[PDB]
């Protein structure tokens, strides 16, 4: 995250760490007791999730560690297009309970208004060109942007993909590499998942692409229910 500063130690509780034994690699969100929700093209085959995590260097004492039980992405995903249905579900192999800094983030319940106020968090790089990752999480402030802005910046931004543009118009504010799978909450509600982004970072004709979670709260709440077998929104 750049253009931010230092979370406060108490506003991520649902913030989830990805990582292996080379380290942090993406973010995600505990939407349950036993789920947590991501980028698909976080994937990979061996990884485990912190959850509780503040700073890398100093323990929180109700830190957990947890390990991916079964993996969900949308069937009718195409996977040479890393921009379609960037989404993925994780049942954590064994539940959570509440604590200090840990708790669950429900699924959103209205629609992304353009122009709204989102945060965005993440231990990704906090300089725009070279990489420099923080022991802290790193949180700012953005505006939820014009699809139309993102469209003219990237043109592998097809119109069918569910994505949300976000970031300020000047640029300066934006996630970055490392970033991936986090949440950004708009209004208090989670309404995106880190996906996509220009580097450097912060561009202005390029703002950051998320993915619409509030079109994929169905199905998500389907492979809850038991019904592993849902598809996702075409
Ligand atoms: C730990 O994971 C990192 C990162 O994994 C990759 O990126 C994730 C977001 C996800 O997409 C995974 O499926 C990917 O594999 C690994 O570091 C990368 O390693 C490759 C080659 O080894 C390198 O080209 C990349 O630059 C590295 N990081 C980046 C920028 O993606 C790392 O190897 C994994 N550690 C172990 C021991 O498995």
């Amino acid at each position: 995250v750049i253009g931010g500063n230092e979370c406060d130690i108490n506003e991520h509780r649902f913030l989830v760490a990805f990582f292996n034994t080379t380290g942090f690699f993406c973010g995600g969100t505990l939407i349950n007791p036993e789920w947590v929700v991501t980028a698909a093209h976080c994937d990979s085959t061996d990884f485990q999730m912190q959850l509780g995590v503040h700073s890398k260097k100093v323990l929180n004492e109700d830190e957990q560690t947890r390990n991916p039980k079964e993996k969900f992405i949308c069937p009718n995903k195409n996977n040479n297009e890393v921009l379609d249905k960037d989404i993925m579900l994780i049942k954590l192999d064994k539940p959570i309970s509440n604590s200090k800094h840990i708790a669950p983030l429900s699924l959103p319940s209205s629609p992304p208004s353009v122009g709204s106020v989102c945060r965005i968090m993440g231990w990704g790089s906090i300089t725009p060109v070279k990489e420099t990752f923080p022991d802290v999480p790193y949180c700012a402030n953005i505006n939820l942007l014009d699809h139309a802005v993102c469209q003219a910046g990237y043109p592998e931004l097809l119109a069918e993909y569910r994505t949300l543009c976000a970031g300020i118009v000047q640029g300066g504010k934006d996630t970055c590499g490392g970033d991936s799978g986090g949440p950004l909450i708009c209004n208090g509600q989670f309404q995106g998942i880190v996906s996509y982004g220009a580097h450097p970072c912060g561009q202005g004709p390029k703002p950051g692409i998320y993915t619409n979670v509030f079109d994929y709260t169905d199905w998500i709440q389907r492979n809850i229910a038991g019904n592993t077998d849902a598809t996702c929104p075409p």
